[PDB]
């Protein structure tokens, strides 16, 4: 079962959506992506731009980040990540809005946000990673020191250039690749 597996909400156990045979994010990917980019942080904000249940924005949290938005395609989602979010007992860390993610990035914009986390597990058939860190770019909506964490399919080919930010790691744990950029 999902669980947190470091920092402050460290080993309590969350709730997943219902299986629907989609790629994963494992416990175990979870752990190796927050130990490459962390372990902690002192402080930040993050953005979980396909939140679904919360795993990863919970994550960042737990290991130190002061807020994660986290953004949601799907009504039922929103009751499992509400648990999620109670779990952790800090529920003013956290913001779900229930929108578009493209649209999502523009209200960023309009609100003169930063972050210096952005986690982006899109589902295989709507994957545009590239589009949105060039609208994350456009609109200034990354800190200085921000990192960005992409899931995809094993058999993505994401550039090694976007813009301003650069490839720093990519990683294949069984079918998920984790793929890091930083400006």
């Amino acid at each position: 079962a999902m669980r947190v597996i470091s920092g402050e909400y460290g080993g309590r156990r969350l709730k997943a959506l219902d299986g629907d045979n989609t790629r994963p994010t494992t416990d175990k990917v979870k752990e190796s992506i927050f130990n490459m980019i962390g372990p902690y942080f002192d402080g930040g904000m993050a953005l979980d731009l396909y939140s679904g249940s919360g795993g990863l924005a919970i994550e960042a949290v737990s290991r130190g980040m002061d807020k994660s938005i986290c953004i949601e395609k799907n009504f039922a989602a929103l009751k499992v990540i509400k648990e999620n979010i109670a779990i952790t007992k800090e529920p003013e860390k956290f913001e779900v809005r229930k929108m578009d993610a493209n649209r999502a990035l523009e209200q960023f914009y309009e609100e003169k946000l930063q972050f210096d986390l952005v986690l982006l597990d899109p589902p295989y058939a709507k994957q545009e990673i590239v589009s949105q860190l060039e609208k994350m770019l456009e609109r200034q909506l990354l800190t200085n020191e921000a990192v960005i964490v992409c899931e995809t399919d094993k058999t993505v080919k994401l550039p090694e250039t976007i813009g301003t930010l650069k490839k720093t790691r990519e990683t294949v744990y069984g079918i998920t690749q984790v793929t890091i950029y930083r400006q």
